[PDB]
């Protein structure tokens, strides 16, 4: 029960997304998770993209999992170096129709007052209480406190290359991420077990936080574009 | 507990290598694993590479296997595309001080008369019996059949990117394989337990092969040659 899509770019109020606080299309086609005003990124600023169809990531009836394929491509523009840039951006599966949750280093996936399930990989670029150095690429599961993290160097501005993959056999979950400028690659993988954690039809998309107020610091900001996006799973069920 | 060793070109003589049969070492510093005569390769050829001093994947005492982290690029160029390029090169880890094993399909990492254990991920371009289409990437435990497998689109001649990684928490090995003038990524991963089939001191290298000489195929080779190494690895016991 194959169900896959793909976007070369983002047009002018897809259809085929569900856009969701502070993230809109711009006119070039990039898809601006956060606020950038003027060509300025703003801060306290949150903003999510859902694929509006639910996918099926396993069947009760068989017990079957699938095993999906997700690639993108992201890019952040840090502007002001000091004091420090924030939060990031992740990619996430979540149960249906869930509301926009805490933004700043929540991304705004998490909400404290009614907390659903979700796991996440997510490029962090602001040191929370709970975070080890930035930047790093961290794998979460029900919390922003990763299971796995490893560090990466940021190309501001540049373009980033990510690859997602989830094997249902094995439970593993690897995401690769790699600077083609750069030429540099980061791997991270973990043991996930979707069926336990995540509801049997979830939303898929992207989510991402710019710096909060009460940090009181306006440069506590950056872009969070998404400039491509295809994605694809493969339930046997 | 650290070992580490990086190495950004080859020398003539390099006294922290040891190479075996064919392998040897040009004279712009790449390492050609198989032979090479004339700018063109041969068929019916093995060589292998491997770091001088053992390392220690796990120990008895605490119990602990090691992490560990290796990052290469290779290149393989197939001057006759017709009737089929063979055979592959293969990184892998194995007990000290082995001999060279069978070449074409196995290799030169797999000895019939005396099956040695190993780990080994491998870049297949040759199709036997028992392999998927090629070329193809695959994880090998002490045989050459693949516990998995992913299929690639070569860059003849031109430069590959390779990180595998594994985690001894999570027993996970992923390999990730980039063509930096293509842009293309390819990810693959699978569980393995080093503990369970390695002894506690063992030798990391490359190993290769061209065509063998009962295929009667003298087209049937290509060059191995790899430009650059770096492997680390911890022992927290
Ligand atoms: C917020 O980002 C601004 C731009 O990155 C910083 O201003 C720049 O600060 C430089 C030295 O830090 C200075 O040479 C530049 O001329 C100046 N440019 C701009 C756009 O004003 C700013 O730095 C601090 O605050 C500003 C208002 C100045 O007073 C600087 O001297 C301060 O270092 C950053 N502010 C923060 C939150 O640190
Ligand atoms: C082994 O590789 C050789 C070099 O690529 C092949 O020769 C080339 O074959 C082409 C077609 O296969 C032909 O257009 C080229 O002119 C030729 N190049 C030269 C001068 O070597 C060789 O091909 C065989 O020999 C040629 C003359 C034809 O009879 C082909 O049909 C043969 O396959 C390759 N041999 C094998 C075993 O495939
Ligand atoms: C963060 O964004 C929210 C939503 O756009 C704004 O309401 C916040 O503005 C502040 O709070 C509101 C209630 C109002 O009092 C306004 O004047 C405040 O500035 C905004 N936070 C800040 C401090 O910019
Ligand atoms: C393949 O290489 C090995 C070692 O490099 C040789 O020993 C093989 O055999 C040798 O060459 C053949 C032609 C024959 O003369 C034999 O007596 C030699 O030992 C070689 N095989 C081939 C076909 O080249
Ligand atoms: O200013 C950006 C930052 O604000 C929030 O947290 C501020 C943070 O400041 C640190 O210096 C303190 O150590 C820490 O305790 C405070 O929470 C927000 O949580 C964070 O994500 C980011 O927006
Ligand atoms: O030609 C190179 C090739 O030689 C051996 O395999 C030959 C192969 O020929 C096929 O036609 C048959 O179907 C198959 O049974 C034979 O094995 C070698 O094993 C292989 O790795 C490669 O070097
Ligand atoms: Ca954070
Ligand atoms: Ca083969
Ligand atoms: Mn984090
Ligand atoms: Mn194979």
């Amino acid at each position: 029960k194959t169900i896959s899509f793909n976007f070369n770019q983002f047009h002018q109020n897809e259809e085929q997304l569900k856009l969701q606080r502070d993230a809109r299309i711009s006119s070039n086609s990039v898809l601006e998770l956060t606020k950038v005003v003027n060509g300025v990124p703003t801060w306290n600023s949150t903003g999510r993209a859902l694929y509006a169809k639910p996918v099926q990531v396993w069947d009760s009836t068989t017990g079957n999992v699938a095993s999906f394929e997700t690639r993108f491509s992201f890019s952040i523009r840090q502007p002001f170096p000091r004091p420090h840039p924030a939060d990031g951006l992740v990619f996430f599966i979540a149960p249906p129709n869930t509301q926009t949750g805490e933004g700043g280093g929540y991304f705004g996936i998490y909400n404290p007052l009614s907390p659903y399930p979700f796991v996440a990989v997510e490029f962090d670029t602001f040191r929370n209480t709970w975070d080890p150095q930035i930047p790093h690429i961290g794998i979460d599961v029900n919390s922003v406190i990763s299971t796995k993290t490893v560090p990466f160097t940021l190309d501001n501005g540049g373009i980033a290359n990510v690859v997602i993959k989830y094997d249902a056999s094995t439970k593993i979950l690897h995401v690769v991420l790699v600077f083609p400028s750069l030429g540099t690659i980061y791997t991270i993988a973990d043991i996930v077990d979707l069926k336990q954690v995540l509801p049997e039809s979830v939303n898929v998309g992207f989510s991402a936080a710019t710096g909060d107020p009460s940090g009181k610091q306006r440069n506590a900001t950056e872009t969070h574009d998404i400039l491509s996006w295809s994605f694809s799973a493969s339930l046997p069920g």
